[PDB]
RNA sequence: GGGCAGGUUCCCGAGGGCCAAAGGGGACGGUCUGUAAAACCGUUGGCGUAUGCCUUCGCUGGUUCGAAUCCAGCCCUGCCCA
């Protein structure tokens, strides 16, 4: 029911704006259409994307039909939003190229159902959108409420350049959900202006004023963050199992509420029991929900407790039961113990060295940590053995200059968790 | 178009030979640890293993035995001017 639904909506979100209209919206009694954007400036999803992501879930479960909008054109433009330096070039082969990824990956969270689900490119309108219509859309807004904004402000007090094509992209965006008659355009609080330049050029076509459904962002690994590609603080949504396993394992315990807040649907008073238990209990129930959930080809409508058991874990157990639930996420949680106790993982990763690769029937250790993808270079390879980071056969090389033998596979080992079995081939 | 300050590696930055370039950030590796934080010790162009070469100091040319350094013109940014 239209009072019931805005309730569920909430829960999570930083703010909806203006509320009043989307309850008013939502008694009209008819699929809303709900738009999300996003600018492939790099490829693959991630937990980030998943915040906002599954709230279009959540809108499309209640029969709404959501808009993904791949900005292939306004990822060539360059969003300036939270930017301290004007973003570098793009072109609509590479935003084209990267788009791919993100419509594989945007069916692991959405309804692909046509009733619920649409897909468009905005380079269809924005490409024969004309210099006149450009003078139009640019006329709505003045500098001064440019340079009202958190981003060009700081960056134009303290110097730094802001190129006028900047000044375009807001206009590119809010023309999109003219394109499409958008009822609610969703973001994270990044994308707050946009959202509500989208209002304005709405409004200057005469259509009604989307609302505008603001998440909060989710932290990296890093601590501080916001997670993105860029950073290189991200989850990955399409990561192996063991590989969002352990990441996950290694969130900052500050960031741990808000991780369960915005990445599942557990109740407040389920969150604060798992904070009781301690950091690293918590973080075994965070890392089995989101690795099972995403292991599947789509997350089911909801990430809760019921979830949790119907994998084969129990609540009580509070992450002790770590022989139970399904056998991706037991493999993957299996490999993080055996790890964290110092052991060389089960299935790793086998790469064949040519016997060309060889010197004098040898190969030394430096040249075999680059050829196995371990290292970048050799010089790197040294200073790691220097600082005692690598390991051949379980034991920490010392000799920089050692001379290996592949008469049998090898296993090579860099920092704490990444390894690779090596062999020769003929 | 015309002044002045600035352009250095992933970023910010210090700067006639021994400068692959101080220091700081970030990242990486290690100890402690819970594959967390924090603290602490290291590392931070490349090359089969280097008194050798190549890549990196905005560009192009010049000077000098030798240029990141000095010079000339030129591309770019900020502040000032028009
Ligand atoms: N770490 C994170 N936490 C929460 N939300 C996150 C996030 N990282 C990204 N997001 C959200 O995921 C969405 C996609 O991010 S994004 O590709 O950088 N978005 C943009 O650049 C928008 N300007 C894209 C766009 C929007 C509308 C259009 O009509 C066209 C394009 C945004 O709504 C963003 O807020």
């Amino acid at each position: 029911t239209p009072e019931e639904a805005l309730a569920l909506l909430k829960r999570g979100a930083e703010e909806i704006v203006p509320e009043e209209e989307l309850l008013a919206k939502l008694k009209e009694g008819r699929p809303l259409t709900v738009k999300l954007g996003a600018d492939p400036t790099r490829p693959d999803l991630h937990l980030g994307h998943a915040v906002v992501l599954r709230k279009m879930r959540q809108f499309q479960e209640l029969g709404h039909k959501v808009v993904l909008i791949i900005g292939d054109f306004t990822g060539m433009i360059g969003d300036p939003s939270g930017r301290s330096k004007t973003r570098p070039p793009l072109t609509l082969e590479e935003t084209r190229e990267n788009a791919k990824t993100y419509v594989a990956q945007a069916g692991k969270i959405l309804r692909q159902e046509p009733h619920l689900f649409e897909l468009r490119y905005n380079s269809e309108w924005l490409e024969g959108l004309t210099f006149k219509e450009v003078v139009r859309l640019t006329s709505l807004m003045t500098v001064a409420q440019m340079l009202e904004r958190e981003d060009f402000k700081k960056r134009y007090e303290a110097g730094i350049p802001i190129s006028l094509h900047e000044l375009l992209y807001p206009f590119a965006q809010a023309y999109d959900s003219v394109a499409i008659r958008a009822d609610v355009e969703m973001g994270g609080t990044d994308q707050r202006f946009n959202l509500l330049v989208g209002r304005e050029v709405q409004r200057a076509y005469g259509q009604s004023p989307q609302v505008c459904f603001l998440m909060p962002l989710l932290v990296g690994l890093d601590g501080r963050e916001k997670m993105s590609k860029s950073l290189d603080n991200y989850i990955g949504l399409t990561e192996p199992p063991e590989a969002m396993f352990k990441k996950l394992m290694r969130v900052p315990d500050p960031l741990l509420p808000s991780y369960f807040r915005l990445l599942t649907d557990l109740e407040e008073e389920e969150i604060e029991a798992l904070l009781k238990a301690g950091p690293v209990p918590a973080h075994r129930v965070l890392a089995r929900l989101l690795t099972a959930a995403y292991a599947l080809p789509q997350i089911p409508p909801r990430i809760d407790r019921a979830f949790y058991e119907s994998l084969g874990y129990a609540w009580e157990a509070f992450g002790r039961d770590k022989e139970a639930g399904p056998e991706e996420v037991r493999r993957a949680e299996a490999r993080y113990d055996e790890v964290a106790k110092g052991g060389i993982p089960e299935e790793i990763p086998e790469v064949t060295i040519p016997a060309s690769e060889l010197k004098e029937g040898r190969i030394w250790v430096a040249r075999l940590f680059t050829l196995a993808g371990l290292t970048p270079s050799n010089a790197e390879a040294r200073r790691l053995i220097q600082n005692r980071g690598l390991r051949l056969d379980g034991e920490v090389l010392t000799d920089p200059m050692l001379q290996v033998d592949l008469s049998r596979p090898r296993i090579l080992q860099r920092g704490k968790d990444r390894f690779v079995r090596v062999r020769l081939s003929d």
